[PDB]
Formats: structure tokens, C-alpha cells, sequence
């Protein structure tokens, strides 16, 4: 269905090689497999960088890019075809599949890599790889180099330089292509439908996990292999726990529900947070806190455009929230003073957003040249201001305590401004209450 | 939601300590956490042995059992309360919760383990732990021992014996208590409802993942934190792959669907397989294979009772399937000869079941004294015969190729034979077709269920 | 049938905490269970105070209210779910039921209360509870406090103040909400029908228990789990015994029958007394005493309104009954003098009413600031004057001896007066005789 | 009414004293009174042992038997006559009643017991009483002994032996006299009529308590002061709850109704269970389970006779029910192995009966000399097999789930067999359906 096309992976290989120095080689392993318990495996997730360059879904693989190589620049080591093992575990691409389906120029059994990779590294000046990212692989690499070190007298010369690959490759990933935006847009649409379903099913007497079930249900019907991250479904006081994950508490009349969840499609994330009343009607205190957050959400979009700096959106949300907290009497004093003294962090103690991509907290440098990154079209990020009044915050009136609200949207920088991908699930008080009322009467 | 009660964890601790030799100590770590991608963690799953003795859900904890320690036989190292960390990741039990909620005699911050545990090990004759299970922990233990070794000046004596804990503990786990059976019944019931919904929703044009959605939906509505294992949803020829997990193929009219899936509840597994026609009606070839597997399934139960040995169920399914394959003309010859030469393995190449429990493939010794284990009440296992005609099997008529069937139930040995936990989801041809037809009809009428 | 809704119990919880001093805690146990004989239990009745705040019907439970508590102000300790026991004894709510169905913020097994409750008491300034109501609980509480002081060196501080919860909570119960009046209306209606049936079935030759049978039958068909109190069915001279309960005498021609009986619904009482002739016809002497009691009954309602004080209705019934007794010749002299010397107590020796609510003789202070409480809307009470002439009272003519009469209604105070809940069973001589006559064929 | 005659109580006292060793004394207190809520008391129920020996209905009494005492062997402490209290409370027998209608040789006000009883105990070798049965009485006895011991210097000799009265007295109660059988027979007849009325009135749309209303109605019309136990009226899946007492569910078409209920008369129990279809027609599955329980019920009687031991009836019901479950396919295997390994307990998890008498689970030793008690004429017991299929029992076909059936009768061992007292309410499918059909039409 919606996916990155085979040719785009080739294009990305080309773009990385075009930034490598001549006579160099880049090497990337696939992600490891993990055992969840005894012999039951965790769901497999390909490494984002390796996936970005190959689209190859299997474990036990290593790729090499060798610019200018006569027989072909892209080499893949992967599992061999094995009829007995594939009877149990599923089909393998094999070396023919790697060349044919996945576009490799040459492909070799993963079991033979020790007998082959050293020869390909021999004679190159630089090796590009993710130093420190996978220490097990880093040791494997040093062994291959030591093999070259033995023949030095045969005139085998090992490379003299190791260069950090993530610096270059993550900067590529920071600029989303049209097809990437397309996949993220689709993921966002699936996630928006999921959040709506959670709003429509919610009633007092259910548990937090009932709403998580609705989310996973819609995620998977959309084709998601897994969420972009563990879903947060936090009722009542639990909404003040930023990464609450118990998802096991009974839902009570009068609770707010905070839901931070998003699917992933073809290894591209979506990330949405909505907050809504469990009983379908915001109390006056809930409504006031919610609409303040919504004001900060809406203000942040005005500071996301080409030429704006990364932090401008966050700073806008700080201004809005601090001013609102003063208006409500939850903070006393001068807004500029309170910001300088960071008094708002009693209520809003996290950043307004992060890069979004193949990892939900995506790669890419937030600072360049001792300055905040300048935004350019194709960059994608979240906007997620929040307010959390702890249940034990004695400095505020009792009716405010235990209220947590976050409103998060996914956005892409465009030439003239930005594009919001998550408008498909509403966020005004009116639309939310309308949506929940309609579902309530349909069910009855 | 059903769960093991606090008192049962204490009884298990006592039973284990009653088997340990005097002046010994047992040590178990919690399961590690794994990064899934970048800074996104995998869903956390407590180590089954650690969970079995503590019920403690947090990572970075270590438990110790010290029989006869006057100060308290059960010691738990765990995270301490940290307000900034909890604002983000959630509340922690802390040392006070460990003693109070989880019944520990003493509790210490996990950060202090290096300064406390060597002293508890010192003077003990034996340390019981899971040799080789957690290499990182094995390294920690050797450090603690080296620490004791270096206090000979003060007269410290390291233990000289290290005993594999799994021998005693996994035999305890093999005998399910009444409370354990109650949790497993509930898990099986939840899984049964999930399999039914998959059947009711299936139609050509959907994808395999649409059915997996229904499974996860029902699992989680029943309280499951996760499946017992990654769900297998295999349409058509994919059913001939025993652990198919791509789950991404479009369903075609005429396909069979094989679903192997089960939730887990409070870390106790359920494991069900059902096969059904994607269009609601078994073809004649599909029905012929299906009824033969069903015959094997039913026959296996007759050999599960106190006094029977473990392999008897599997042999019965081998006789039934081999005899039936000859009957249908898929094999040729004498049934007894075909079994002796394993000719059936071209169609039925796996075992008829496994222990069932906190791990799907549960712990417990299948052979004692070189012979197959004798069954006793409380032992739990699966029954899962199957037949798989590979798509490229040229030794049989083309109409049979690409057909795969497995029918799996969960059972517990009782004083009177066994108890099947998974009858909640039907397995005869009539019931399956009736179930699917009813749902199609109700859906056409826009009735809600 | 009708019942207090879940939200009202929460409203009452909130109202009580609004009056507790800050950093305090209130604790309430459920009622105990009693063995009737060998291993047969008595019917279970929840403690009215505990029920009033929780609606929770189970024994072996304790509630706690902790104002301002960050993780929830309402904690309930109750029984754990148990498959083997529930197979015999019936379903239990458990901790999940306590949170979901009954609205607890937190819930713990009753078996762990010793490990949890002391920690919740620790650091509180003040503990509200019903001193002396449950001595076993009082003892239990002292143990919990001892756990706190044993940790005194660590900075664990026991509370320094214990406050009688009855003062606050029973004053709450004294003012009936709209939902409470609705329940009490229904219970009164059921009891009215029961009284009618007893009148319609009565005839000489039956026994008192035959009439008690009709009462219990109608009570239970209306949903009552138990009467509000042991029914009194007193024939003839038994009507001169105020708390007659033998209910085993044969009804004789010429007997009066006095019936004091009412059901309770969702732990709310009704309380009705009617007197009537066994043979359907008041004798001249019976009628004379009866209509005098009825005059007192009717007069009392005129002194039940906001602004009046509690004892005014009683005083009115005293004036009416003494005056009538003189007029009929059973007393002799000046009415005001007779009242000063309580000469009427030879015939009318109890008070004209009591508060009415979750207990038949309901809670609530009759005197405030050394004087009779001023009535306010929402208060509920009974009106039950009577006259009882002992069979052996030689100071009056023989024709009066052995006559006992009481006429009791239930009343709620309103904005401008009162509402009588029990008009559904008649009390005039004419209506009563007509009722019994009409039933004859049937 | 039917009741134990005053001569029989005297006989019982003589029989007990004839089993006491010389120069001893036996002491039994009345049952305590309980408060139900606030000042409302629970219905009073005399202690069965005290009742059995005295017939005396009041609380606040203590009896003493002093064999061979010249001034009178039977002494009763009880409330003294008090006119003011009687005016409110009810009439008291007083000391006049005690020596009068109740036949005491001597009688004293209970207020003076501390000044008289020790003198009666002093000089006796043994004291017979019910160790541990009434802890309040126990400490009172220890005080009375201590006051004697304080006089040891001045010649007083306190008894040195204290003997469990239960063992002698409960063995007497196990053999029912002719009059006791007459009383139980009547109680069973009353309960029979009550069960019939429940069947006749039942219809979908009623609630369980409407049927309990019919039971209490008929009980009380027969003279019962209380049921022998709280009535169980269990509709639908509630029938699998062996002592279900919520009695508050709506009755649905297709439900079975299980009613376990019985009145007591003069403190003698009856105990009947019948199961019947709410709609008057047993479904095929309901019928098959019902008929199997009925076969077990009828079979039990063949093993109740003198010389049979107590458990033979129960063993018969186990045998019959297991075979029938095999025949129906709810169990699979060899019947004898299924019996030996108790496979039936998944469906039939209680005993087939109990002694029956003044307490519904009556006193008496089930085992003598490490063996089951041999039956003798005069012993009384119940027969109550049942089968219960939980709604979620997936080891059986769906059509059986949620069916609960129990069929209970009361029985007296006779010289050649047993006598069933509860035949007055039918139990065959035909008679039940006919009974319900006739009532619906009329
Ligand atoms: O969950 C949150 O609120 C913050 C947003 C930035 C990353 N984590
Ligand atoms: O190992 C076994 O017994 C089964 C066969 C298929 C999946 N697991
Ligand atoms: O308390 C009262 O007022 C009434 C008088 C008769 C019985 N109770
Ligand atoms: O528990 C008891 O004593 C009886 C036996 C059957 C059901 N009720
Ligand atoms: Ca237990
Ligand atoms: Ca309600
Ligand atoms: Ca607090
Ligand atoms: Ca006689
Ligand atoms: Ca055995
Ligand atoms: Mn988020
Ligand atoms: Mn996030
Ligand atoms: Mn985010
Ligand atoms: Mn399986
Ligand atoms: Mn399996
Ligand atoms: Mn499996
Ligand atoms: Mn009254
Ligand atoms: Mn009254
Ligand atoms: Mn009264
Ligand atoms: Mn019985
Ligand atoms: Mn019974
Ligand atoms: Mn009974
Ligand atoms: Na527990
Ligand atoms: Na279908
Ligand atoms: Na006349
Ligand atoms: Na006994």
C-alpha cells in the first residue's frame, strides 16, 4: 500500500555516497533480535538508518557502500535460503532476492562475511560507520581490520581513518522527501482515526486499557506493525505523569483522559496527544486549562516557517502558558519575571516538540554553529505544549489539582509556512464534546 | 481481572527455601530492558522466574532468599523513590513499597547492592542461581564473590558451591496451583473470544493484519498487557509456514486461514490455533484434511491423564494422522511401516505439544531417569496436531497442495484425566461454518456485535 | 424499588468533609454480623451511618475520609473476592467493585487494614469517629494508634484530637434531601397498603399473628428486606402494652386491634399505627376514646412548621387529651392543674413523636442551646398520641377499662408547614368501618 | 397450637439429671439479645439447649439443675415482675410464672443471681455447662467460683471439675420424642404449603423477593415466629450459589427457580428445597438435570433405616449422580473411577444432608468410635442432593450451563425405615408442571 518505493532507497544510497570522500567504504548492520521471555521473541524492528538505505526487513544482515567500485557500489550480506529454517520461520530473500528484489549489486551469505568483508575494506582510505552505536558490531569491525593487519607485509594496507556516519546520514533523514511526507501523512491519518475511536468509546466504568485496545485496533487495521511508541492512556491524576504507561486504572466520572499515541507505517512515526473529559463535558476548571493549552498549541504554528529558528515555537508556548497561568491566578507576578525565573516549570516542565520521522524522537541536529537550527522546508516535528497541576500542589486552589492536559500535533515545514498532518482528530472543546455526544446517543 | 494473590508468592518462596540446603542463599535478577529503536523501549516483560517468586513488576531489582536469616529471609533490592524520574516514568514502589505491598522482610536501594549483597553471601555454603541465564548478572555475581574473597583478612569465607536454580524452581513451576489454573482459564477464555471475532470478521479482500487487529483488540479489552507470543495469521499457502509472522498478505476466496494466537494474563500464557475457510465454507479437500487433524486432536486427550507418560499423546496423533493420510491416498503402504520410517514427517513435522505456563513453551523436564515423564495432576500442556501440504509437494495431486491445518487446545491434567481450557472457541466443521454464516448475516443487517 | 442514587452518597461524603477541620480523618466501620442460633445468621442490617455515606451493603468493611488527600479522599477497606466462598455465600464486590460500583478512590482488602490504616492516620491532626458506638472498633482504633506512637522517634506523629463524629454526621441526617423524602414516601405507601390489608382480613377467631402475616406479606412484596421494627399487633387488653410483641393471642369479638408497624426501604423507615375494631364496628366507648386520640393527632400537625419548636406538637396533644378526659369523666378537675401534675400520664405516658429516618427513632438533637430545637424544612418525624386505660384501673367506670388506642402518622416539614406521608391508610371512624365492610365479601 | 407440652420439659430435665454424677449442678443461660440498628432489636430466639430443658421464652434468665437437692432440683433465675417496665415491654413470667406455669421448684430475680448462685454451687463436686458456648456466661461463672474460693478459709469448697454439658445434652436432642416428631411434622406441613404457593404465584417479571414474600406469608399464617433460616430464592444462574440470599433479581422466562426455605415452630426446624421452571415448563436440559437429582433424592431414602450408617444415604446420591452425569455426557470415564477420584464434586460439591431438629443443622455426633454413626429410630435428618452447572463451565455443552437443581426432603428414622415429612409439596416434573398450569389458568 503506502510505502517508500524501491527506487527511492537507491536514490538515498546515491546521496550518501555523493558526500563520501573518494576510495572510502560505508558499513551498516541490521538491528539485533531480542528475546522477550524464554524463547519468545520481541517484535522485530529494523534499524532506522539501515532501513533508510535498504528497505531490507530482515535481521542478520550487513550492507556496504563502495563508491566507484567497478562491479557495483552496493553490497549486501544477508541470510541464505534454508528450506528447513524457512519452514518454521518464514521466507527469506536470499542472495538472489537481495539483488533482484532489493537492488543490491552483489550479495553474499552472512556466514561468509568474515571471508569477504576484509577484502572489500582493504585499500580504502576511510570507513564510514556509526561509531559507538552498536558496540558488538564495532568489535566485529575491528576484527576484520585485524585480518588486514596480518597481511601488511603482503602490501595489504588497512584504512587509516574512521568517520562517524551518523553525522552525515542523520542530516539526510532530517529533510523529508515527498514520499516520506506521504507515508507520515497516512500514518497521521490512521492515528487520528484511532484517537477519535478512543473518544467515542470512552465512558466511566471502563479501564484505561479499554481505550488502549481501541487505539491498537485502529492502528493495526491501518496496517501498522507496531505503534511508534508505547501508548500513554492516563486517566485523572495519571495525566500528570508524563510517560505514564500502567494503563490499568478505572475511569471515573469527572476524570480527564490524556492519550498520547501514534502508529508507525513502513518505519515512519506519527505522534498525537489529545485530552478529553471521560464523561463528555469539560468542567469549568478543565475547560480553562484545556483552552489555555490549545492557545499555546495554536500559537506555536505561527513560529514554524522557513527562516524561523527551532526554539521559537517552544518560546511562544512558554509565553502563552505563563500569561494564562497568571490570568488564572495559578502564578502571581510579572510574566517576564516568572519566565526568567522559570516559575512556569511547576506546570509545564518539558519541551514543546521534537523532530519527527522514522524514529518518533527523530535524528537531526537541533543546534548548528552555536545557534538554534534554522528551519527549512521538509523538516518535520511535533508541537506539544502541556499543563500539569500535580495532585499535591498546595500552592493552588483545590479545584485545580490533579488536572493534566497536553495537545500534540505533527507538522511539516513548507515553503511558505507549515502543514499540520493531524487536523483529522479535532481539538476544540466544541468539536470534542459534539463528537462524544453523538457517539453516546448512537450507542443508546 | 484475575491474578496471582500476594499470599501465593509467599508460599512459593517458602516452598523453595524448604528445598534449599541449610546455610545457602538464592539470588534472582529482574529482566533487562531493551531499546526497540533509538530511545523507544520495547514493552517490558518481567523474567518469569523472578515474577513467579515475587510478583514484582519493576526492572532493576534483585531478590535474595536467605533461609534461616533471623533479620528476614526475603530481601529485595529495587529502585528508590525519585520524584523527577517518576514525574516522567511513573511511580515506583521504593523500599517501603517492597516491604509493605510486596512482602519483603528487608529492602535496599538497587544502587547499594554492591555494598550489601556480598555480606549476605559471605558465610553461606551455597549460592542458588540460574547459571548462564543472564550473563550480565553472572558477571555481577563473580564480582561479589571476588569481594568476599578479598576480605579473608577479616575472616570472610566465600561459598564454594554454585547450584543451578532452574532445576528446583522449574519443577515447582511445572505443577500449577489452583490459582494458577484460574488465571490460565481466564487467559484461555479471553483468547477464545478473540479467535471467534477473527472468524466472524474474516472475508476475502481483507488482509491478514485485519484479523490480527481483531485478536489484539480482544486481548487488550480483556486486560492483556501483550500476547503470549507474536500472533500467527497465515492465509493460503502461508499456513504451511509453522511460525509465519509476516501477516501482510491479502486474503483470497478459497484460502484457508490458520491463526495461532493467545493472550497472556499476569504473565500466564494461553495458546490457541484454529483453522477455518476464508469464505466460510470448507472445500472438500480442505474439509478432508481438517477432519483428520480434528480426529488427531480429539484422540490426544485420551492419553492425557495421571500415569500416562508425556509422549503418549504425540504418538497417538502420529498413528491417527499416518493412518488417515493412507486412507486419503496421500501416503502409500503399511501404516506401521510408514511410522517407523517417519514418512508422515513430510506432512506433520513437529511435536503434538509442550508444557504451558508463564512461558508459552514452559519450563519443566520432559524426561526423568531417561524415560518420558509421567503425568501428574496440575501439569499443563498444549495439544496441537497438524498437517501441512507444501505448495510445491509434487508427490500429491495438485488439489491438495498449499493446504495447512493445525488445531490446538490448552489442557491441565486432573485427577480424572484432563481439563480442556479452550472449548470456548469451536472446532467442528459445522460449528465453524455456522458461526461464520451467522456473523455475515448479522453484519448484512447492521445488527451490532 | 426506589433507592438513594450513587451520586447522593458522594454528595454526602463531600458535605461531611467540608465540615471537618483540615488535615483530619474520619473512619466508619460496617455493622457486625450476629448468629441467631447455632450456625444460623440473623438478617444483616448495615449500620445507618456507614450506609448513609457509602451505600455499601457488605459486612467486614471500614471506610475512611481524608480531606485533601492527594491520591483520593475516599478509601474503603472491604472483603476480597474469593471463588470458593462466594460459591456458598454469594457475590462480593471486591476492591474493583469498591472503586467502580461504589465510587471509592482507593480500596484495600479488609485483611490488610492493620498494615495500611495506621499509616493513613499518621500525621493527621484530628480523627473523627463514633466513640463508643462499636467498642470492638474503638479497641481496634487504639491498636492502630499504638502502631503510630511506637514509631515516634522516627518523626511519626499520632493525632492529638479525637472528635465524636455523631455530632456532625447525625445533624446531617436530620435534614432529609429530596431523594430521601422520595424513598420515605414510598416506604410509607407500602406500609399504608399493609395496614389496609390487616384491616380487611381481620375477624374474630383469627390470631394476632394472622394479621402480622398480612403486614410482612405486603412489606416484602413492595421490596422491603425487613420491617423498620418488630411489628406490634395487639388485641384487646394487649393494646395497653406499648411494646407488645407476643403477637399470639386469639382475636375476640369486641376487641380493639392496635397495629404499630412499618417497612423500611433502602434502610429508610416508615412508622404507622392504626387502631380498629375486630368486628368492624367501634363500640360507643371505643369510639369516644378513639375520636379523642384522633383529635389530638389532627391538632398536632398545626404545630409542625418552620419556626415552631419540637415539643409544641407534643404539648398540643397533651392539652387535647387532658381536656377530653375531663369532658368524658375519666379525669376530674381543672385542666391546667391536671397538666401541671401530669395526671394525664395515667392514660398517656409517652411522647407524641420522634425523629424519623434511617433509624425509626432517628438521630438528631432534640435540644439545641438548652432549648427545644426549632423546626426547619426537611426534618421528618412522627405524630403518635394515644390513650390506654388499664383493665385494672378502678378510678374510671368499668366501661372504659381495657381500651387502648394510638393513631400514628409520618410527617416531613415543608416551607410553610408539613407534609403527611401516611394518608394512604384512613383514620376516621367512618372510613375505617367502611373499609372493613367493603372487604367482607372478598 | 402444636407445641411441646410442659410435662415433656420436666421429663427432659429428669433424664439429664439422671446422667449427672451425684452432688453436681448444671447451669444454662438464656440466649443474648442483639441490637439490629440504633435501638431496634433483632427478633429474639431462645437458645436451643436452654429452650429444650425449660420451654422458657425470655432473655435474662439462667437455669440450674441440682440433682437430689432437698429444697428443689430445678431453680430458675429470671426477670422479676415490674409494672412500669411491663407497661412498655410486655408481660413477664416473673418468679410466680417460673414456679407456676414453667414448673420450677424455686425461682429468683435475675438481678440477685450473684448473691444466690454461688451458694448453690458451693459444696458440689462438679459443674456441668456448655464450655465456650457463651463467653460472657463463662466469665460470669468464673467470678461466681472465685467468690466461693475467697471463702475457702471459712470452710467453703468450690467444685474442682467442670464438664462439657453439650455431649450429654446434644445426644438427648438427637433422639426425637413422639411429641417432637409431631411438632416437626406440622412445621414441615406449613413449609410444604408455602413452597406450593411460591410455585403457583411465580411468573416472569416478578422478582425473587415476591416469592420470598409468599413464603413468609404462609409461614406466619401457620404460626411461625421466624423461618428456620434465611430463605434462599435463587433464579437462573443464582441457583449455583448454594446459600444465595440477595433475593433481589428479576425472574426471567427460561429461568429455573431454586427455593430453599422452611419455617420453625416452637423452635423446631423444617427444611425444604424445590426447583421449578419460572415459566411452568422444564426445558429439555432442565428436565434432564432435574430428573437426575430426583433419582438421587429417591435413592437416598432406601439407605436410611436402623442399622444403616449416617453416610450411606450420601454415598447413594454420589453413585446415582455420577452415573447420570456419565449417561448425560457431562462426565466421561469409568463410573467407579470417577467416584473414587471425586469427579462429581465439580457439579455436586456439598453433603447430602444433616441432622434436623431445634437447629436446622442440628446437634449430635456424626461419628462414634471412628466410624459413621449408626442410625436408630427417632433420629431426624435431611436428604438434599443437587447438581450445579456454572455459567462459564466450558467443559460441558453450552446447553447445560447455568442450571442449578436441588431437591430436599426431611426425614425421621422409624423402626423399619424412615418417614418422609415433606411429601406435601410435590417433586415430580408432571406434578410440578400440572400445579403451575392449574394456577396460571385459574
Ligand atoms: O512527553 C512530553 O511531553 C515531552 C515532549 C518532548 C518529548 N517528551
Ligand atoms: O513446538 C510445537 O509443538 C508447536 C508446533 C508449531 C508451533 N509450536
Ligand atoms: O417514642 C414514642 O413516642 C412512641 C410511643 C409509643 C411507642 N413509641
Ligand atoms: O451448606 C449447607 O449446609 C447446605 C447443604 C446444601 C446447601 N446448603
Ligand atoms: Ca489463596
Ligand atoms: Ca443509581
Ligand atoms: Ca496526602
Ligand atoms: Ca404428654
Ligand atoms: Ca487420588
Ligand atoms: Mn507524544
Ligand atoms: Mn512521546
Ligand atoms: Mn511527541
Ligand atoms: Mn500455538
Ligand atoms: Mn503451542
Ligand atoms: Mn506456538
Ligand atoms: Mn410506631
Ligand atoms: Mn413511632
Ligand atoms: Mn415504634
Ligand atoms: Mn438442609
Ligand atoms: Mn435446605
Ligand atoms: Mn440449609
Ligand atoms: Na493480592
Ligand atoms: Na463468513
Ligand atoms: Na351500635
Ligand atoms: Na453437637
Amino acid at each position: 500500500m503506502i510505502r517508500i518505493p524501491k527506487s527511492e532507497y537507491a536514490r538515498r544510497r546515491k546521496a550518501l555516497m555523493a558526500q563520501m570522500e573518494p576510495n572510502s567504504i560505508a558499513i551498516l548492520p541490521a538491528a539485533p533480535m531480542y528475546i522477550r521471555n524464554r524463547d519468545v521473541e520481541h517484535v522485530y524492528r529494523q534499524d532506522s538508518d539501515f532501513q533508510y538505505l535498504t528497505g531490507f526487513p530482515e535481521p542478520e544482515a550487513v550492507m556496504a557502500l563502495i563508491p566507484g567500485r567497478a562491479h557495483g557500489e552496493y553490497v549486501l550480506f544477508c541470510r541464505e535460503r534454508d528450506p528447513e529454517r524457512e519452514l518454521w520461520d518464514g521466507l527469506r530473500a536470499g542472495q538472489d532476492g537481495a539483488i533482484g528484489q532489493y537492488g543490491a549489486d552483489d550479495a553474499f551469505p552472512i556466514g561468509d562475511i568474515d571471508d569477504i568483508l576484509p577484502g572489500l575494506i582493504e585499500g580504502r582510505d576511510r570507513v564510514y560507520y556509526a561509531l559507538g552505536a552498536n558496540p558488538d558490531f564495532d568489535r566485529r569491525l575491528m576484527d576484520w581490520i585485524n585480518v588486514i593487519r596480518s597481511k601488511a607485509r603482503q602490501g595489504a594496507q588497512p584504512p587509516n581513518e574512521f568517520v562517524a556516519l551518523d553525522h552525515l546520514l542523520h542530516d539526510q533523514r532530517l529533510y523529508k522527501s515527498a514520499n516520506e511526507v506521504k507515508v507520515m501523512r497516512y500514518a497521521a491519518e490512521v492515528s487520528a482515526r484511532a484517537h477519535i475511536r478512543a473518544m467515542e468509546v470512552c465512558r466511566p466504568g471502563l479501564f484505561e486499557y479499554h481505550l488502549e485496545a481501541e487505539l491498537e485496533y485502529e492502528f493495526r487495521k491501518g496496517g501498522a506493525k507496531m505503534p511508534a511508541y508505547g501508548s500513554i492512556v492516563a486517566a485523572g491524576r495519571n495525566a500528570c505523569i508524563l510517560h505514564y504507561r500502567e494503563n490499568d486504572a478505572a475511569i471515573k466520572d469527572g476524570d480527564l483522559i490524556l492519550i498520547d499515541a501514534g502508529c508507525e507505517i513502513d518505519c515512519y512515526a506519527s505522534d498525537i496527544t489529545r485530552t478529553f473529559p471521560a464523561n463528555g463535558r469539560f468542567s469549568p476548571e478543565q475547560k480553562a486549562i484545556y483552552e489555555l493549552v490549545l492557545e499555546a498549541n495554536m500559537a506555536a504554528f505561527d513560529y514554524i516557517a522557513p527562516g524561523r529558528h527551532w526554539n521559537e515555537a517552544h518560546e511562544a508556548t512558554v509565553r502563552v502558558i505563563t500569561a494564562g497561568l497568571v490570568r488564572l491566578g495559578l502564578l502571581e507576578g510579572d510574566v517576564d519575571e516568572l519566565i526568567a525565573h522559570e516559575a512556569y516549570k511547576a506546570f509545564y516542565m518539558h519541551r514543546a516538540g521534537h523532530w519527527l520521522g522514522m524514529d518518533v524522537h527523530d535524528v537531526g541536529e537541533y543546534r548548528v554553529g552555536g545557534e538554534w537550527r534554522v528551519l527549512e522546508p521538509g523538516m518535520a516535528m511535533t508541537v506539544e505544549p502541556g499543563i500539569y497541576i500535580a495532585p499535591d500542589n498546595t500552592t493552588v486552589a483545590k479545584k485545580w489539582r490533579g488536572i493534566g492536559v497536553r495537545i500534540e500535533d505533527d507538522v511539516v515545514v513548507t515553503r511558505n509556512g507549515c502543514e499540520v498532518l493531524t487536523n483529522g482528530v479535532p481539538k476544540t472543546v466544541a468539536e470534542i464534546e459534539a463528537l462524544m455526544a453523538a457517539a453516546k446517543s448512537e450507542a443508546a
